[PDB]
């Protein structure tokens, strides 16, 4: 009826690449975390190809995607279901997974959004700021609301 009106406060992101805490012991986040609603499908940033599917016990599923000039690399944890598989040809815009609170114990699905040059893992990450920075749709290249 008359009252439905939200909530809204600040952009959808939870944390971008840097440490957790004060002191050396709460370390780096190395990604972008986009808050979603559970199911909410993501789309390719840029065209490339699919590396690696993978399904971890604390980050939840993973999808691993390389671009064009094949030194980048891109991961996507906390997914529900994926849209695509290890050795696809995808394209900037196309639907590549949908989001869940995969690997969450209690808390709403976040999209962990991780850029790597050269390898993948911790050390091999950059920034993906400046990624989002240059897309045609800016971070809604990387998901459906
Ligand atoms: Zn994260």
């Amino acid at each position: 009826g008359s009252k439905w009106e939200d909530f809204f406060r600040g952009s959808r992101i939870t944390e971008t690449f840097g440490k957790y805490q004060h002191s050396p012991f709460d370390g780096k986040h190395y990604g972008i975390d986009f808050a979603l609603p559970k199911g909410t499908p993501i789309k390719a940033p840029t065209n490339g190809k699919v590396t690696r599917i993978f399904n971890n016990e604390l980050g939840g599923k993973v999808l691993q995607i390389a671009e064009d000039n094949g030194e980048y690399h891109q991961w996507y944890l906390h997914l529900d279901k994926y849209n695509v598989k290890v050795g696809d040809r995808v394209k900037a815009g196309d639907i590549i997974a949908y989001s869940g609170n995969t690997g969450i114990q209690t808390t709403g699905a976040h999209l962990h959004f991780q850029r790597m040059k050269g390898g993948v893992g911790n050390a091999y990450a950059e920034d993906p700021k400046p990624f989002i920075d240059q897309l045609p749709d800016g971070e809604r290249s990387l998901y459906d609301l």
